This record gives C-alpha cells, structure tokens and sequence, in this order.
C-alpha cells in the first residue's frame, strides 16, 4: 500500500467564529509511516479577527499509522471507501465549536473540506483577543461502538500570553462507508498522543502535527 497511502494534501477550511465568516485554503504534506503533517493556509477573506489557534487541532488521520499496520483511516483511504468526520468542542467559558469534514482522494493526494461553526466566545476572552500562544500535548481515546463508527474523546488545553490555560473537551465521530476490519474492533480502546505547532500572521499560518498511537 506504500503508493496508495497519502503523501500530500490540501485543506479548505471555512465557516464562522461568533457569526463572522472566514475562509482559508492551502497545501500540505505528511508522512503516513510516522504521523507527521505540515500545512500552510492563507485567508481568502482578509485578516482573521480571532486567534488562528482556534483552528487547531481541526486543521487528516489518513497520516496516522497504527502500531501493527494501517489505521482504519488509512485502510478506508487506500480502498477508496472513505469516512466522514464530525467534531464538537465545548469550552470552559461556555463556547462551542463544531466542524464537519469531507475528503476526496487523487492517488496519494488528499483534498479536505472542513466546515466550522464557533459560537459564544466572550469578546474580552483569549480567542477573540488573539491571546492564545501554544497547545498542550493531548491524549485521545478511540472506541468502536459498531463496525462503521469510531468515537474519539479528549481534553484540550491552550496556553495564553498571560500564562493561563484555556481548556475544552472534545468528542469526534467517524462514520465509515464499509465495515472496519475485525482486528480494530477487538483491539480497543486505542490511544493517541499528539502535539501541534502553529506559527501565524493575520492572513497566513504554518501548522505541524505529530501523532503516535498506542494500546498497553
Ligand atoms: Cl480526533
């Protein structure tokens, strides 16, 4: 499957944060043997009026291998059957952010479409005042309640400029067109440690992600 696993990708991520529209597009690459991703995005609607960190972690688990071979995400890309994704994040200050994903594949190139709705961020808070500066390591837990569904949960924390943490909880649901292989369903839960990096201006960002799946 080396030729059918992903090597390059692009993302169109769009929607609104507090009812204000944004839209970004750009190109990336990654390594499906070790989880790595890197992505450049540029705004198509002018300066971003909120912290670009709010788009992290949302800005391609097709790059995630499992400990003993392909992940289900990889398997579903390689056989063309695919999957869809929905995530909800609920923040300590009562805000929410939803995102849904659809993908298409052209050989080893992935095209992603991510539709975002962020609601209820306080005007004064670190999102709307562009005061987020980093994100903690994050441990995700994946369970498989049936042969076509993965549920992933995690707690998330950003660091802010004034040394506070800004916390949220997330639940992600994956819907597979074809049943997942039996070994995945037997070997649950699966955990994944990830780390993200972001450098940004008001119009452009450079993102990186590292991922490592494990049981015990
Ligand atoms: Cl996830």
């Amino acid at each position: 499957n080396m030729a059918s696993l992903p090597a390059t990708h692009e993302l169109h991520i769009f929607g609104s944060i507090n009812g204000v529209d944004f839209d970004m597009v750009g190109q990336g690459t990654g390594n499906p043997n070790d989880g790595y991703e890197e992505l450049n995005l540029k705004s198509t609607k002018g300066d971003l009026q909120f912290s670009p960190w709010i788009l992290v972690p949302h800005i391609f688990h097709q790059y995630l291998p499992y400990p003993d071979g392909m992940s289900p995400f990889q398997a579903a890309m390689v056989d063309g059957s695919g999957y869809q994704v929905h995530r909800t994040m609920q923040f300590e200050d009562g805000a929410s952010l939803t995102v849904n994903y659809r993908y298409t594949y052209e050989g080893s190139h992935i095209k992603g479409e991510a539709q975002v709705k962020g609601t209820g961020f306080p005007a004064d808070g670190p999102v709307m005042t562009n005061s987020l500066t980093a994100a903690d390591w994050c441990r995700s837990k994946k369970t498989y309640p049936n042969d076509k569904t993965i549920i992933s949960t995690f707690k998330w924390s950003y660091t802010t400029g004034n040394g506070k943490r800004y916390r949220s909880t997330a639940r992600t649901t994956y819907t597979f067109a074809k049943p997942m292989a039996a070994n995945y369903l037997k070997n649950q839960p699966m955990y994944v440690f990830r780390k993200t990096e972001l450098k940004h201006s008001k119009t452009e960002l450079n993102f990186k992600e590292w991922q490592k799946a494990f049981t015990d």
